[PDB]
C-alpha cells in the first residue's frame, strides 16, 4: 500500500472536549442573566426597537487576562454611567487573524512562545469570559471556526464573523446557529454585498459539521439567526461617513434586511492609525446629532495604555494593533454618549 | 437561571467516526497506487516538469452514484486514449455551495428528499470514491469544511477550495495539510490576489481544529502544501483568454509562486451557459496551439445528458449547474488533446 | 520526571464503537421477535410456568461461521420437531477461557493465526448471531467482560457467567443488567454458594463501568435481573445426579430464589470425556421420568463431527473441548424429548 | 420491532474521560519519583533482593479524604522511622465489594446520588495529595476502566479473593504498572492465586478505554512482579505451617515463593481486635525464620471499630479497623521482629 492519508500532517492531537471545560467552569446564574438580557438588548438595537448605541470596545487582542480584567473594571463604571445612551460591551478577541507569520493568539498560543497549548488557551479563554460576565461586563468575540464556539459561546453576548469569512458558506451556517446576535464585516476590498447576502443567509436554517459538547464528531442543525447586521470596516476607501452609511442603508432595504448597521472606528477606517479613531467617532457623533437613524453601533480598539509593542513588556499595552489609551477612551465615550443623548431625545 | 447555550440550534447529533467508514471501505492496494501516482503526476504539472493538461471534468454535483459510475466508465476510456496529452481526473463534488433553499448535496441529503441522513451520505461518498479509484478513475472534490476531509481525503487526487472560501484563514490552513494538490479559485468578483495569497499561505505550517479518525475534537498541525495553484473562473467578465492568462501569469511570477494555472470553462467563464464551455475550450486550444505555456489545466462541467433539471427525473442529468452532455464531452476532449499534442511537440 | 503510566502496556488501540456494528448489522424485525419471545419462554422455565426443558447445545467454541450455520440448519429441524417438549437454543460461545498457550477465540483471533483483529472478530460474531436469529435459531453465549455485551447482547436469548467469574462483583453487576436470562455456574472446585449468592445479587440494581453504544466511557445503572438460575457443572465430584439436584434445590429455596436449575452434561460432569455426555444425559432423562421437577435445562457440547483437533483441519470438528457428533446429537435429543414428555404429562 | 436492547438498564451515562482528570491533576515530578521508586522497591521484595517487610496498612475503605490525609500524616512518621525494617504503603481502597454504600468513586457524597465524575476526581486528587506528601498508595482494582483514571498514582495493586480466578482480571494485572498481589480464594483456595501469578506474567489482550475515553483493545507486556496474599478461608492461614505449605506450592509452580499475609478479614475472623494477635504470630515467625514472608496487610484507622453511618470522624463505615494507638504498637512489633530477621 502506498500511503495516502495525512501525508502533509505533522501531528493530530486530541483536545479536551467542551464538557471538560464546562464542568470546571459552569455558567453562573448571574452570568446567565447578563448574557440573556444583553443579547435581547442587542436584538432591540438591530431591529430599531431601541436607539441606544451599541459600543464594542476593548483591546485589539487579549494577551493578558489580568490586564483584561483591570480594563473591564474601568470600563464597567462607564458602562453603567452611560447606560441610557450607550450599551457598552467589552471586546474580547483572542487573536488577530493573519494567515502569515505572527502570534496566533491566546487560545492557540497562550504562552506567547509558539507551543500551541490549546487546552490551556481554551481554559483561559473560558475563565476570563466567565469572570467578566460575573463582574457585570458582557463580552463580545469573533468566531473563526465551527468548533471553538462549543467551548465558550454560552458566555458571548455579540459575535463577529470576519471580512475574510463573510462569504464562506460554512461560516454563514455557523452564524445561523449562534446564540448571540452576529455582525458581518464588509469585504476586504470594501464589498458590501457579501455582508448583506450573509445576513439573509444566516436567517435560515442550515446544517454544518462540528463536535458535540462531549467532543465527538457531529452534525448541527440550526434554527436561523434573525439578529444579524453589517459592520462597515472600510475597503478601497473609508466607509464611515454619512454618504457611505446612507448608501449601505439603501442596499440593505433593497435586500429586505435590517438597515441598522455598525461602524468600525478602527482598522481601515482609521487608516490603521489609532490616533484617528477619535476622528471617525467625531464624524459619527455629528451624524447622530444631524440624524444618524441607520447607526446602531460602533467598534473601538482601546486598552489601559495606548500604542502597541511587539512583545508583552508594558502592562496593558497591545501586542497586535495599536489602541487608544484610557484617557482617550473616556473622551471618545463621553463624546458618543453626548451626541446619542440628543438623537434619542427626538 | 436563563438559558444561554444552543438557543438557535434544532439538533446536535453525533456521527459515526471516520474509523467506522474506513473499516467498511478501506483503501485497496490498487487505489492507493492510483492516488499516490496521480498526486505526483499533478505535482509535476503544477511545477512545470510535465506539459500534459490536467482535465478536471464531470458533473457539477454527484446526486446519483450509479450514474456517476457509468460516466466514469466512459470517461476512463478517454483518460487512457489521451494519456500522453491529457491527465483526466473525474469531478466528484458532493454539493454546490448555494445560498438558496435547495438540495444540500449527497453528503447532507443522499436520499434527495430532505431527510438529512449524513451517516449514509458520508458512507455513499466514500463508497463511490473507492469504486472510482478501483476502476482506474482518479477523483477530485471541493472541501467545504475542516471535518469532511477526515472521512474521504485519502481517496482524493486533487482538491479545490472555492471562490467563496479561498480568502478564509481556516480554509487556507486546511489546504496546507491536504494530502492532495490544491487549486484555489479567484474571487467571485475576479480578484486574483486572494488566490495568490492563498498559495503562499498554504505552503506553510498551520494549526486548525478538526477531529481525529476516532472522531474526537482535535488540533491539527500541518506541514504545508507545496502543490497549490490558482484557478481562473471568471468575475465581472470572463478571464480565460490569452490577455487574462498573461496578466494572471505576470502576477503569479511577481508573487514568487507557480505561474502555471488552471482555467474553469464553466461557472462565470461561461456566464452560466453550458453551451459556452465548448467556446471557452476552443479559445484555450487556440492558446495551446500558439503558445499557452502558463496553462496546466482546465475544468469542465460534463455529464451523460446535457443541461439541468430541478428534480432528478432524467438519468444522468444534473440537478445543480447545467452540464454539457456525453457527445459534446467527446468533442471537447478530442479538441484539447489535439491542441496539447502540438504544444507538447514544440 | 520518571514514567508511571502504561509501563507494562504494548499498545492501546481504539476499537470501532458498538454503534458502528449496529449500523451495518441492525437487528431485523424477525430476529427481534425471536429474541424477545425466546427470552420470555426461557423466563417461564426459570420460574416454573412451563415445564419444557431448555437445551443449550452446540460447539464448545465457534471457530468457523460456515460450519456453525450448517449446524444451525440441522439443529433447527430438531428445535421445531421437539418444540412441545424441548426449547432448543444454540450454543454460540466465542472463546474458551484457558490459562494455557491457546487460541484466544473468534473475537480475539478470527483469522486463527495469532493475529488479534478484534474489530473483525466482533463483526464476525455479530454477523453470525444475526444470521442465526434470522434463520429461526436463537442463540446463547458467555459474557466474559463488561464491554463485549454492547456489541451483540441484543441478539442473545440466554447468557452464562462462567465458573471463574460467578463470584466476581462486577460480573454479577453485569448480569443484573443483561437483557437475557442468565445462568450462573457453580465454582471450579464445586462451590454452589457462589452461584446462589449470585442469583440473589443479580436481582438487584447495580452500577458498573462500560462504554456507551457510541463507544465512550460510561457508568451503567441496572434495573436488576429476575431471571437468573444456577448451572451444575461439577467440581471435585460430578454433580448431575438426583442427590446433587435435591441438595441444590434445598439450598436454593433456603435462599428464597428459584429452585429450578440447569445441568451441564459436559466439562467437569463428563470429566472432559465427550463420550460421557450421553451417560450424563441418560441419568437426567431417568430423573425426568421419575420426578425431575427441579430441572429446567441442560447443556451439551455438540458439533457436526465428534472429537477435537489442535488445528482447524477437519470441517465442523472442535478445536477447543471435544464434542459429540451429529448422530449422537440426534440420539441425545430424542432421549431428552421422550423423557421430558413424561414429566410434562404428569 | 419487539425491544431487545437494554431492557433491564435504567441509564447509561457517558463519563468525563481520563484525560480531563489528568489535565486538572497531572502527576507531579515528586509524586512520579516516589511511585517509580516504591514500585521498584516492592519488586525487590517480591523477588527476595531486599528483606524489608511490605506493610499495606490503612482504612478498610476511604469515605472521607480529610481523615485519610490526617491518617497519612501520622503514618508517614512511622514510614520514615521504620524505613530500614518496613516498607510502609497506605491502603487507599475506595470500595468494599459486598447492599450498602457503593464506595467513594460511585457515591462520593455518601447519600446515594452516584456522582461518579466527582468520585473519580476525588479519588485522583486524594492519591496525588498522598504521593505529594511522601506517602505511597495502594488500592484494589475491581474493574478494567478505573485504572485509566488513577493507576499512574498507585505503587501496589491488589486483585481480591472474588476476582483472582477471573480471566479478565488476570489480564488487567498483566498490564498494571504496579506490582500486584493476588488473594487466595474465599474458601481458602491457594491454587487460583498461584495460577494468577503465572497467567499475569504473560501478555494479554482485554477491552478498556483510551485515555480519551474511547472503547479500546489493550495489549499488555506481562507483569513479572506478582505474588500471593494469604487471607484465610475455611480456617485462618497466617501461621507457620500454613506459610510453609504455601511456599512449597509456589516453588512447585516456579513462581516467587515470597508472599503477603493479611492480618484482617478472614484471618482475624472478621474481628478487628484479633489483628494484633495475627501480627504477633507473624512477628514470632520473623524472629525464628520466616524467610518466605515479604509483607503483611492491616486494616487501621484513626479511631478503632466501625459504624453504620459516618457520624464519628476517622472511624470506618465498612470493615472494622484497629485505632491509631494499636497501629503504633503493631508497627513497632513488626519493625522489631524484622530487624532481627534482616540481621541474620
Ligand atoms: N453552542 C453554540 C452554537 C453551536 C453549536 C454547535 C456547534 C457550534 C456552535 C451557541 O450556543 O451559540
Ligand atoms: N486526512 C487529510 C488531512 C486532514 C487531517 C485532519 C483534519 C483535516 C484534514 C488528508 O489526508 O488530506
Ligand atoms: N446492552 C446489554 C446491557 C449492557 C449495557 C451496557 C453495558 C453492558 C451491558 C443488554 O441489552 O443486555
Ligand atoms: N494505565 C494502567 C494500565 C492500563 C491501561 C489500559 C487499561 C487498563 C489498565 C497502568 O498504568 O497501570
Ligand atoms: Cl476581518
Ligand atoms: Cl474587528
Ligand atoms: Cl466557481
Ligand atoms: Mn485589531
Ligand atoms: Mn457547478
Ligand atoms: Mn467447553
Ligand atoms: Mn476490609
Amino acid at each position: 500500500h502506498y500511503p495516502t492519508d495525512d501525508i502533509k500532517i505533522k501531528e493530530v492531537k486530541e483536545l479536551l472536549p467542551p464538557i471538560a471545560h464546562l464542568y470546571e467552569l459552569p455558567i453562573s446564574k448571574e452570568a446567565s442573566g447578563l448574557v440573556h438580557r444583553t443579547r435581547q438588548e442587542i436584538s432591540d438595537l438591530v431591529h430599531g426597537r431601541d436607539k441606544r448605541l451599541l459600543v464594542i470596545i476593548g483591546p485589539c487582542s487579549i494577551h493578558d487576562p489580568k490586564a483584561a480584567l483591570e480594563y473591564a473594571e474601568r470600563l464597567l463604571k462607564l458602562r453603567k454611567q452611560y447606560e441610557n445612551e450607550l450599551l457598552i460591551v467589552m471586546r474580547v478577541y483572542f487573536e488577530k487573524p493573519r494567515t502569515t507569520v505572527g502570534w496566533k493568539g491566546l487560545i492557540n498560543d497562550p504562552h506567547l512562545d509558539g507551543t500551541f497549548d490549546i487546552n490551556f488557551g481554551l481554559r483561559q479563554a473560558r475563565s476570563l469570559l466567565l469572570s467578566l460576565n460575573n463582574m457585570g461586563m458582557p463580552a463580545s468575540t469573533e468566531f473563526l471556526d465551527m468548533i471553538t464556539p462549543q467551548y465558550y459561546a454560552d458566555l458571548i453576548s455579540w459575535g463577529a464573523i470576519g471580512a475574510r469569512t463573510t462569504e464562506s458558506q460554512v461560516h454563514r451556517a455557523l452564524a445561523s446557529g449562534l446564540s448571540c446576535p452576529v455582525g458581518f464585516k464588509n469585504g476586504t476590498d470594501g464589498n458590501l454585498k457579501i455582508a448583506i447576502d450573509a445576513i439573509g443567509a444566516a436567517s435560515h436554517s442550515h446544517h454544518f459539521l462540528s463536535v458535540t459538547k462531549a467532543g465527538h464528531s457531529a452534525i448541527v442543525h440550526t434554527g436561523g439567526n434573525p439578529d444579524c447586521h453589517v459592520i462597515l470596516r472600510g475597503g478601497k476607501e473609508p466607509n464611515y461617513d454619512a454618504e457611505h452609511v446612507s448608501e449601505a442603508a439603501e442596499q440593505l432595504r433593497a435586500a429586505g434586511v435590517t438597515d441598522k448597521l455598525m461602524i468600525d472606528c478602527s482598522h481601515a477606517n482609521s487608516r490603521k492609525d489609532y490616533t484617528r479613531q477619535m476622528e471617525v467617532a467625531q464624524d459619527i457623533a455629528a451624524q447622530l446629532e444631524q440624524d444618524g437613524g441607520n447607526i446602531m453601533g460602533v467598534m473601538v480598539e482601546s486598552h489601559l495604555v495606548e500604542g502597541r509593542q511587539d512583545k508583552p513588556e508594558v502592562y496593558g499595552k497591545s501586542i497586535t494593533d495599536a489602541c487608544i489609551g484610557w484617557g482617550a477612551t473616556e473622551e471618545l465615550l463621553a463624546l458618543l454618549a453626548g451626541a446619542n443623548k440628543k438623537r434619542m431625545a427626538r
